[PDB]
């Protein structure tokens, strides 16, 4: 095909389409199907040498994962699109891959037409000729030690809808369907001891009309906030380079991790200084608090079991971004090798973030006083996974600050609860004959920093009271304290968690060099506070298949490809071997103090569901920041033009 | 005076004079000076039968503090303004009262005119005939056990300017002054044993002129974003009394506490539903962590040594609150009995606050789908602390939640650093000769909830494994977790810090209910986990004086009048005796279940400065929230109009 802009840029349609071609061809008689096209990012050396060192233009890569009918597992490769040709593959017969939505919206048909599935549902109360009304969210099995990876399954959470516009959530079934991907048929149905019939109550419904029957009527349309950009926006982009506040980053995006943000760097008045070279999601796990069975198979990793990008919603038509908004469209390949797209995957907007900074004098009343508003750049996609909606917002701020703001809403995943059934300590009834499951939402934050150049540490800083004791000549009125800076010299000493008791963050910094003021070296810091405790048991298949959730931190060393911590082929995989973060990890010796390094940061929230949040749920906020400390001299936003201004000697003149 | 709409109604400009007049001719003959004249708030019991129970209008009274020349401490007591006389007065001998700006503004020229003083800047460097460019920031002594409550005493942070438009703040002098407030002459300097004299470097300043210096130029200014409301804004104020969302409350402010919201309510659908009598900010205190001498005088207690009303900033000119705004002026007395007013001192209005909730169907490729937009209203005020500001917003919510956001911003406290001095643990060097102490940001939340109606409790709600190991009967996966809620019984129970380990939230909560759907008790959640431990050793000076501190929770039984944790009058409190929290607490054995409560929470942060602070800081944010858990049966905001609604029924017939 045709070489992109930016070496960054996610494949075009037009590779996408020449590099299953080239597939094809080199399995040509064989009888493939394609799970995933997508860019193979150029090395980390030769993308930096290309951009700062004249170095030449890396070749355009991509990397494919393939099923071939009658074979086992997956084969994989990559294809070097000028050449046309297939210049690696291999296969990985006892793996199982992503399931794209393809694979995942026959399953319900299926069981549709399933004999057993359908003699459970009679059984259930729900008559043979209805079939038509039952409804499944089709879920990888996650793990099922009964069939390993030997087939590629899935597992059906079975709802009924008495009416196609009802939300099936208030009306689930009590048994579960496995599902045969590849020869598409139910190989077994998980029976409860315990049986629980359809729910005979209304369904808990959200739309307007439904409200207007609930409640007396909708609310008034409200009085409307217009927020108008008569003169255009402030940011600048280049292809997918972004350009603003003196910020300078790349936009990616791709089926798995969804938006990816690259080449970062920060305008310091002529000098440019990177900051991360690459930075976004590579992994969750929402592992549900319910022991009983199946319902330990319910602990999705949500990124590489069905994709961030494949589950983006177009965001144009929901009014989701508010104001003058700048769309990307996302591009996947589908099970034929044809290109795939998705509108307005992403949208890039700026709005208004309150102040900057203020201060007034007291001594003329306030007279003197000077007031810098902040704006704020927002990156966002907003991707559907069956249930629920995780909302992502890439914050970009004007004192040189990053910030990942997250917000969960959509609909909680609940199972049937019987009439005098208790939801126990597990689970909450958020409705007659509904028990939404506790759960935790988890996600791993991969950052590939770049602090002021090459050559960085991570360090934990701790809060603490001086040694010495009250009444010492030391400490005399025992208000002494600091801050304990320990860096990690080897992986094993970044595994840490966040502690309330010392208001612990963590510093990514450069050693290499030192702030002329502070004395300190130039870092960014890690401020996150929703960093929950992975709450299941060690050795638990949670644990297991997440190593990286076990800590709020984990540093390791950089390699080319070292993406994603619950490795490459995440379905069905039951946690054992050394793949992933417990590869990277290893016997935790290596050193990851001044070299290239990769920071993962598990954060996210533990939910123990209330009516509240039934039948739709409110948005709830997820946010973690990295603050530029010592990077800077001075404050950096101050040549921003104040929104008000008035000098000591100005005031005077005012009379 | 004339009786006002609200009994919540701070008094007038009116009734402040009548309780001055009032109050001189009852010390007729004596020469008094007013130092507090504020509305003293009808009791619980009394405002509630009148609100509820067809009960009587409670008398209008009024607090007064006044000094009396020759006198030591302070008098104080309650004027009735019906019958216009002193009901209640009592003197306090051995007591400070708040400083207000009249006797804060006076000690910057004593001290530029004492002899001792200037004696000390010719040392330091500066001529005695230049003291006009010496600045000093008017501090209470805080404590200092060589004077006790002896003698009403401030602390001078002396500065220098080598210009009026200049930020003294990289010019901090070594010595501090001690000055006699009634008295007005400083009665002692503390001077360092080590001397640093003025620093010879440019100033570090900020505005515009000088940033054109700094750096070449400004930036240019920005496109604009400009926000209207054509039609208006959503909200209706009667008085004082706010209705927005299903929210009615009414918005007081005062002297000490500034904005003060109370009878707050939620409109269930008609059926209107008490949720908190009062909250507010009820104390603060800002350690500071250099145990060098006299630094330990550096921790204050901004609401109750100055006051966030009599601090607070007019809104209107700065550009502080975009869009509609609806302003509310602020009243106090001057030290001669005669009303004072500062306008805008609260600015409310409602502002887009992004989804508020959102569902796609992906079967339809996410064609059935509801967007609902959110709004929140905000009630603000900017108060300055000197070197400091501190912005605070009441922001109520669309989902019933309520939040209270916190930016800090204004300029670093500073002191002298010498040429090869280390800023050593305790602080940094911000810039040459400047040196920026650790310290602590710490607030305490006094709510007095009526959750659902009256008998509440409190409790903590920590999340936990299930006891049960992996591979048993009971927790066969390891993935079996809940949330242990602990209810305080007794005061003692209650006093708790926020807990990383078990993701640690507190519910106030009405045992007196049950939600019909998950059998839980209603309840409003905090979500608050920027909550720093108190740095400062037990028996310090800070963890003295600020009892409520080391606790993240405190509990205590409800009597009127119970407001500030550390005390009525705290300048110059040592800290020894029974008073305030302390006093509330008692025994800790005082029950708190199911009654009437007060919780005070404590909150803040821990600032370690770096360059990017100064020369003046951009805002650092804190927040909580407060949010409605069973108290609803299901999301309360599904009938308002969604900003976009495809059915599935509806995705069809688009075909
Ligand atoms: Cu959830
Ligand atoms: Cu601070």
């Amino acid at each position: 095909p045709a070489r992109p802009a930016h070496p960054l840029d996610p494949l075009s349609t037009a590779e996408i389409k020449a590099a299953t071609n080239t597939v094809k061809s080199y399995f040509a008689g064989k009888k493939i199907s394609f799970n995933t096209v997508t860019l193979r990012e150029p090395a980390r050396k030769a993308y930096i040498q290309w951009k700062e060192q004249g170095g030449p233009l890396p070749p355009r890569l991509a990397y494919y994962v393939i099923l071939e009918a009658g074979k086992p597992g997956v084969k994989e490769g990559l294809v070097d699109l000028a050449s046309l040709s297939v210049i690696e593959t291999r296969a990985l017969e006892t793996v199982q891959p992503i399931l794209t939505v393809e694979d995942l919206c026959s399953t319900e048909e299926v069981i549709r037409n399933d004999p057993a599935v359908i003699e459970q549902c009679v059984l259930s109360g729900i008559p043979a000729n209805e079939m038509h009304k039952v409804y499944c969210d089709p879920w990888t099995i996650g793990y099922d030690e009964r069939w390993g990876t030997g087939k590629r399954l899935q597992q059906a959470l079975v709802y009924y809808r008495s009416d196609e516009d009802d939300s099936q959530y208030s009306h689930p079934l009590d048994f579960c369907p496995i599902v045969d991907t590849e020869e598409k048929k139910v190989i077994f149905i998980d029976i409860p001891n315990r049986r629980r019939k359809v729910s005979k109550h209304k369904h808990a419904n959200f739309y307007p009309k439904h409200m207007i029957e609930k409640v007396g009527a909708m609310r008034p349309e409200a009085p409307p906030i217009n927020v108008t950009q008569p003169e255009g926006v402030s940011f600048k982009m280049t292809g997918n380079v972004m350009e603003w506040s003196n910020f300078k980053f790349h936009i990616g995006f791709n089926y798995r991790e969804g938006i990816v943000l690259s080449d970062v760097s920060y305008n310091d008045h002529g000098n440019v200084r990177p900051i991360f070279h690459r930075i976004s999601l590579s992994e969750m796990i929402v592992p549900y608090g319910s022991p009983e069975f199946p319902h330990q198979r319910k602990h999705a990793l949500d990124i590489g079991e069905y994709g961030a990008g494949y589950m983006t919603n177009p965001l144009s038509l929901g009014c989701d971004c508010k104001g003058v908004i700048h769309y990307l469209d996302a591009h996947f390949s589908d099970r034929a090798g044809d290109p795939i797209t998705v509108k307005n995957a992403v949208c890039i907007h700026e709005e208004d973030d309150g102040l900057l900074f203020k201060h007034s004098d007291f001594r003329d009343n306030f007279a003197t006083s000077l007031v810098t508003r902040a704006t704020k750049l927002v990156v966002s996609q907003i991707f559907t996974a069956a249930n629920y909606e995780y909302c992502l917002y890439w914050v970009f701020m004007q004192d040189g600050a990053i910030r990942l703001d997250i917000r969960l809403t959509g609909i909680l995943n609940t199972y049937i609860l019987g009439d005098d059934e208790e939801a126990g300590p597990w689970g909450t009834r958020v409705y007659p004959n509904v028990n939404a499951h506790n759960h935790q939402h988890l996600f791993s934050l991969r950052i590939d920093p770049r602090i002021d150049g090459d050559g960085n540490s991570a360090a934990a800083c701790d809060a603490k009271s001086s040694p010495y004791p009250l009444g010492s000549p030391e400490n005399m009125y025992g208000n002494a304290f600091y801050s304990e800076k320990t860096t990690f010299k080897t992986v094993k000493d970044s595994l840490t968690n966040y502690e309330s008791a010392t208001g612990r963050s963590w510093d990514i910094f450069n050693p290499n060099k030192v702030n002329p003021y502070s004395g300190k070296p130039p870092s960014y810091k890690l401020v996150s506070t929703q960093c929950p405790p992975l709450l299941a048991k060690e050795g638990s298949l949670v644990a297991k298949r997440a190593p990286w959730a076990s800590h709020s931190v984990n540093v390791v060393p950089y390699k080319d490809n070292r993406l994603y911590p619950s490795g490459d082929h995440v379905p069905q995989w039951s946690g054992d071997g050394v793949r992933g973060m417990r590869e990277w990890i290893g016997d935790g010796s290596e050193n990851i103090d001044n070299t290239d390094i990769l920071f993962f940061h598990t954060f996210g929230i533990t939910h123990f569901p209330a009516p509240e949040d039934f039948p739709l749920m409110p948005a709830e906020p997820i946010t973690l920041m990295l603050r530029p400390r010592h990077f800077f001299t001075e404050n950096p936003g101050l040549d921003i033009q104040p929104s008000y201004a008035m000098t000591t000697s100005e005031a005077k003149r005012a009379v």
